[PDB]
């Protein structure tokens, strides 16, 4: 009873990534000015140009063009060779007013803005309550990611802004417990200048990166580690490949482990409840594991438009919980503390608050900044 | 142990969808006249335009402004108070040659084209081997896009192409067994003409749609019907919401069931191993219980970039299989039968042919057209 499983992560720089990061800068410039402000900001690039578009309500008077190229800046795309370059790329902006589509009403009687369903889900496999494979990928993405951006020194000029990184674990099951054996296979692809060769790269990047976050006890003299395999990666960004917001939703999440319900969540302010039921929903299953209720947890919510209250809530614990617990008595505790009316969400969590872009790379969940009231658990009993 | 779950689709003229259908009609356009084409065509929208953006390698001579207009044509965008005029609306066109980044290879020897993993999932809760929340969502939508497309007679001629539904049902769980006990909720929203009354409406949809493709065996009179439960719904498409292509992965996938690797499919030939690689995924998943050999199955299959066999597979049937399997067993039993390497997938699933049209609204699995041979199962033991 032992089998292989696989998460990925993408660099800041991966064209993608680089658009869900522009939609939180937009979505976090509103929201400083107006902590109100209805926001759907998508962005899609290619060869030399950005575009936003979507959909925007707001009091603030945001300079979007600016708020786009430093965005870039930050990333490091500052020149046509690696990819893009701020300071020439055409910005363009086709943002307009949220659709049109009276009665007084309280907090809690908001309605879900939409449809949908979202999912949430813990494990005990890793301080953080999120599976290895997914945790593993994520410090290898983010640590290059940290290295490049705000490094110390030219130990990194080398080093361009696109990758990925890929980890297979090997584990055990024992109850429906998931105990990690071994790391089977390490996959990382990194953009670099011409001046350095791929043998390099290999030696920096196992030892100051793969062998920095990845722990000892889990490596082995078969695991596998790949390095720049497909040849050379010199050429990168949106210059090799287009990049939109929204595609990334399972590095954003569980890295393949949980279930997802579809929704992008860079670029939305918190009324979209594609993000604030998935927020909620990660607090809860985060809370039962965190609680000693179970080992690893699934939860479930799903909205109608314009309903308070969600049309439906799921809990699955894998046969993990505890003697004398069961889904069905999670389910009612769950209902007795947690509120996922989308007006008590966003109030319960601070999600007016300009804090979305920090969670726009490197993961929404298991992440320990103080600001991401999600991942704070409650002891439930 | 009782449990609800929900599962949604959407229209063919949402706007998300609409830029699936353009990529994969500029998909198919290119490999009719050249099966060896490479692409890797994204699309957007927002109120008065269309822009398509990305790779592409071809000998094909694709007008593919054209292509946009009549695929928007059929969809019924023909006017601006619609939310979209295939007639008026701009359409951009920002394709590129596919990145540089060689030896003789055989077909067995081609290396994956990126990293990244893929999962198939099967269940034995309906004939498509599909689960039942996801196959009346997508019934729902699919029949109001017939009905208001390949049908009409004024009988319908208020219905606009925007809409969504959701599907709600309550089962019941046995050693893993997913046993549907009733539908719980069923709600719709349509977009339509501003001379209807949102009245006539329920009584159509639930007529026409809802008691045509949902067993009545599963239906009571606590089933809860919501129809445009937000209010009016004339405003819609690219107008009111902004689209993009590959934002509807788990419509077009297993509806919050199985899992998601994360890599949309349309616009994308069968080289990319998150399109191929998922539609043998789903092969082998429903091969192996349509042999009777568990009732649920999920995989994964995980690539490197450059590298032809897979870093891994997996096989889960979460405690149903049958007597003397096991998910070991499974794991030897598929490895000798199908072969996961993309030069080899491609061949055996006739990936080349110009299919991908057909697959970019409705969902790519549970489907029975002839030409998708990811959905003629295997019999194995
Ligand atoms: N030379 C490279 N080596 C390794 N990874 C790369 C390389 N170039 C890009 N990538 C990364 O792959 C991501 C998806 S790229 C998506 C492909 C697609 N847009 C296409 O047109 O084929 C895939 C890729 C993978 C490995 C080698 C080369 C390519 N490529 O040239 O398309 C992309 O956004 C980068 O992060
Ligand atoms: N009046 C409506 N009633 C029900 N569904 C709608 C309506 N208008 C759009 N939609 C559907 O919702 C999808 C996402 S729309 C995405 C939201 C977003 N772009 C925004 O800016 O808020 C959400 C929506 C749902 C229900 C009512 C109104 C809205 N809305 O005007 O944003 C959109 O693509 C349509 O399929
Ligand atoms: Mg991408
Ligand atoms: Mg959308």
């Amino acid at each position: 009873e032992q089998f292989l499983f696989s998460s990925e992560s993408v660099c800041s720089g991966h064209p993608d990534k680089l658009c869900d990061q522009i939609s939180d800068a937009i979505l976090d410039a509103c929201l400083e000015q107006d902590p109100e402000s209805f926001v759907a900001c998508e962005t899609c690039t290619k060869t030399g140009f950005i575009m936003v578009f979507g959909e925007i309500t707001t009091k603030a008077n945001v300079n979007y063009e600016r708020v786009v190229r430093e965005t870039v800046k930050e990333i490091g795309y500052d020149s046509e060779e690696k990819g893009l370059d701020y300071k020439t790329m055409d910005v363009i902006i086709k943002l307009e007013q949220q659709s049109n589509q009276h009665v007084d009403k309280n907090v809690e009687d908001i309605g879900a803005g939409d449809q949908g369903m979202m999912f949430g889900y813990a494990t005990n496999e890793t301080k953080e309550l999120m599976p290895l494979t997914h945790v593993l990928a994520t410090s290898i993405t983010r640590e290059l990611d940290y290295i490049r951006m705000k490094g110390v020194s030219s130990r990194v000029g080398w080093l361009r802004p696109d990758g990925k990184a890929q980890v297979t674990v090997e584990y055990n099951c024992k109850h429906g417990v998931l105990i990690p054996k071994r790391i089977h296979t390490i996959l990382v692809s990194v953009q670099h200048d011409e001046n350095i060769e791929n043998e390099e790269i290999r030696e920096f990047v196992l030892e100051n990166v793969i062998k920095k976050v990845c722990p000892s006890d889990l490596m082995d003299k078969e695991t596998r580690i790949l390095i720049n395999p497909s040849g050379r990666f010199t050429i990168g960004g949106p210059a090799a490949d287009a990049g939109l917001t929204g595609r990334k939703i399972i590095v954003d999440t569980y890295g393949g482990w949980g279930a997802h319900g579809g929704g992008a969540f860079s670029g939305k302010d918190a009324t979209k409840v594609d993000r604030s039921g998935a927020y909620m929903a990660r607090l809860v299953a985060k809370s039962i594991v965190f609680s000693g209720l179970c080992s690893r947890c699934l939860v479930q919510v799903s909205y109608g438009a314009g309903i308070a209250r969600p049309l439906s809530l799921y809990i699955n614990t894998f046969g993990t919980a505890k003697d004398g617990y069961n889904d069905t008595k999670l389910l009612e505790i769950v209902n007795k503390v947690f509120d996922f009316r989308p007006g008590i969400l966003i109030k319960q969590l601070n999600l007016k608050s300009p804090i979305f872009k920090k969670t726009s790379s490197g993961g929404h969940f298991g992440r320990s900044e103080k600001e991401f009231l999600w991942e704070k658990p409650i002891i439930l009993q």
